[PDB]
């Protein structure tokens, strides 16, 4: 779910 590359949540 947590988005890594841009650091949001989706």
């Amino acid at each position: 779910g947590y988005d890594p590359a841009t650091g949001t949540f989706g």
